[PDB]
């Protein structure tokens, strides 16, 4: 009773979509840990189809989606501008308002007055007489916010009380005491008085400022005391930011949503490739599973022998099974990016058919040597540097997830980047790019303009930046490892080689596991592991299993018993 505020606001058909020009495959449905409850999230299947008849549209669809970030999540930085080069992940959000029944059309009433949200002011007693009454219908599902108390940030009205009214006592612990006049034992200096003393009040409730919904934030939340202390507010009182609540509710999971699926595109693009280089496109290829989720990494607090299935898979297909996304995914994201799941599970498994692979092939293949050199080669083949070498050809790794998702300071917006001008310096002086302080980025102030009509800032500011930058030389800003701050800015990222050695043998496990050791063995001639010899098509195929015998196995005499 104390959550099902969202429990029906997320369950309210108005909702909200993203728009893209190029289309979208099947996405795995995902779950979201709340910090309220859990939630699962999916893409519809059959987008919606829109032509752009005005420019107008478009630029203001442009500047909402850019809004929502600045204002609304607290997402925006001092040199964020709204990207118009669009190369480089552009993309827009739009939302949805229910339009002729089946449709969901553009809820063009919000992008044409909220251009920007409007600012809670502490409005005096002075102009809030000839200020209009509030009315109950001005507030019912709205975002509100309390301007006079020290806590600014906005939140949101869930029910309105027709019947109650100021000077009404507390219902808990001040029996004896009245909002009206606890206002002015907490706030009266800063209210002055409360006009329209006789109307309705409203309850509200508070919005959680965390934004990462991946991990179960397991804990006593005690959730009867946790909305315990329940509040009544006076209209008049509080900002009014008229909204459609759960749209702006739903808004807070947006980033996770965006980051999960803008990986898992990377996954699905990989799941195309390895089973087309298979020469796999059979009945199993269609639709998608459901993405699930591991209980047992610690970070997730909340006769006969059965014949072995991978062998059985292995020699009868009637036992394969597809990969899905949610495996390539988990392969490819790092313990150090510690979502749900990881990487590191299909990790040995990886590791343990890269050995036996290696090892058969180097039997098979030069059988005339000892054990000693045999191990040696081996030990060599499966060694980090030699996997990091022939998965960075791969051209892989730039696809990985390997950096918690914190959005506020490790993240750059869809729809938003730095200045075209700036940029374009960064990226050809590598004499200059090293020594770009995050100070330096903050130092530029880029207004409503700058980002909108510009995406370039001013020659002044230009050379005062510049001059910004060149000053640190002198300073202790000058030697600093700015990567640490600046990578995610320009696109770039850090990785440690052990990721790389770890994640090509988790990649290979997935395939080790779905298909059998025959299908998995092409992949080594992928990575170009082995060499292998066209002469014989069953050493990279099958003969690993049925070769490495030669005269030294093969005399015939009982004299051996």
């Amino acid at each position: 009773e104390y959550t099902e505020h969202m429990y029906l606001n997320l369950q309210t058909p108005r909702n909200y979509a993203i728009l893209l020009r190029n289309k979208l495959p099947r996405l795995a449905e995902m779950p979201l840990f709340s910090n309220q409850g859990k939630l699962h999230v999916r893409v519809a299947n059959a987008p919606l189809e829109v032509i752009i008849q005005n420019s107008e549209q478009l630029e203001l669809l442009h500047q909402f989606h850019g809004m929502v970030f600045r204002d609304i999540l607290k997402i925006w930085h001092p040199f964020f501008v709204l990207d118009r080069r669009s190369k480089e992940n552009s993309y827009l959000v739009v939302p949805l308002i229910l339009g002729a029944g089946e449709q969901k059309c553009f809820d063009w009433e919000l992008m044409t007055n909220f251009r920007r949200l409007p600012q809670s002011h502490g409005s005096n007693v002075q102009q809030r007489e000839q200020q209009p009454a509030p009315r109950p219908e001005d507030f019912e599902g709205k975002i509100v916010t309390q301007w006079y108390a020290n806590y600014d940030k906005p939140m949101l009205v869930t029910k309105v009380h027709r019947e109650l009214t100021p000077l009404s006592y507390m219902e808990k612990n001040q029996q004896d005491k009245t909002y009206y006049e606890f206002t002015m034992s907490k706030y009266g200096n800063r209210i002055g008085d409360v006009v329209h003393k006789d109307k309705f009040m409203i309850e509200v409730r508070d919005l959680t400022e965390q934004l990462t919904f991946y991990v179960h934030n397991r804990g006593k939340f005690n959730a009867k005391s946790k909305a315990k202390m329940k509040v009544i507010l006076i209209p008049e009182l509080c900002f009014n930011f008229n909204f459609p609540g759960d749209l702006w509710l739903k808004l807070i999971f947006l980033p996770s949503i965006l980051n999960r699926m803008y990986f898992l595109l990377h996954a699905e693009a990989l799941r195309k490739r390895f089973n087309t280089y298979l020469n796999l496109h059979l009945l199993p290829f269609n639709g998608t599973d459901y993405m699930p989720r591991p209980l047992e990494i610690d970070y997730s607090l909340k006769g006969k022998v059965k014949p072995l299935l991978i062998l059985q898979k292995t020699v009868s297909k009637e036992h394969i099974t597809p990969a899905e996304q949610g495996e390539f995914l988990a392969a490819i994201t790092a313990s150090s990016a510690a979502d749900v799941f990881d990487m590191e599970r299909l990790e040995i498994l990886g590791n343990s058919f890269l050995k036996l692979s290696a090892t058969l092939y180097l039997a098979s293949k030069y059988s005339d040597w000892n054990e000693g050199t045999l191990t040696e080669v081996k030990s060599k083949l499966v060694s980090n540097r030699n996997l990091l070498f022939c998965l960075i050809d791969a051209d892989i790794p730039k696809t990985l997830n390997t950096i918690q998702f914190t959005p506020r300071y490790t993240w750059l917006p869809p729809g938003i980047s730095l200045p075209h001008n700036v940029l374009a310096l960064w990226r050809e002086n590598p004499e200059f790019a090293k020594i770009i302080g995050p100070h330096n980025l903050r130092d530029l102030a880029l207004g409503d303009e700058e980002s909108l009509v510009k995406g370039n800032c001013s020659d002044i500011n230009y050379n005062r930046f510049v001059e910004g930058c060149r000053a640190n030389g002198q300073s202790f800003y000058a030697g600093a490892d700015f990567s640490s701050e600046v990578n995610f800015c320009v696109g770039l990222v850090t990785i440690p080689n052990k990721v790389i050695a770890d994640t090509l043998e988790a990649l290979l496990g997935v395939i080790v596991k779905n298909y059998g050791l025959q299908h998995a063995f092409k992949m080594l001639e992928y990575f170009k592991i082995c060499r292998a010899d066209i002469d014989k098509p069953l050493t990279q195929l099958l003969n690993l299993e049925l070769g490495g015998k030669k005269m030294r196995a093969n005399v015939n005499t009982t004299e051996i018993d």
